């Protein structure tokens, strides 16, 4: 089955692009990574940054994750990301999400040899 770093990969990176394009940059996202699949993901970040990056923050700072687990690390460095949200109007399989432009430092959880991020906690 599909490895917890390689769903974060799935779920959150875009090195593609380097901050969202359009108000429809979520919808076609969250539709193309497939996490509008089985029902509709009802929030999402997006990290517009090298996959190298992202994966250094696991050697930054430490930080307790929301759910309390100690394997969560801010970035030192401000990122690009995008939000999506669903928007009032979002009905399965019709899933529909406002996209927002940040830049921000984000949170998240590492596990494993090499050690790498496998969920994303928050951006902050």
């Amino acid at each position: 089955k599909e490895t917890a770093a390689a769903k974060f990969e799935r779920q959150h990176m875009d090195s593609s692009t380097s901050a969202a394009s359009s108000s429809n940059y979520c919808n076609q996202m969250m539709k193309s990574r497939n996490l509008t699949k089985d029902r509709c993901k009802p929030v999402n970040t997006f990290v517009h940054e090298s996959l190298a990056d992202v994966q250094a923050v696991c050697s930054q700072k430490n930080v307790a994750c929301k759910n309390g687990q100690t394997n969560c690390y801010q970035s030192y460095s401000t990122m690009s990301i995008t939000d999506c949200r669903e928007t009032g109007s979002s009905k399965y399989p019709n899933c529909a999400y406002k996209t927002t432009q940040a830049n921000k430092h984000i949170i998240v959880a590492c596990e494993g040899n090499p050690y790498v991020p496998v969920h994303f906690d928050a951006s902050v």
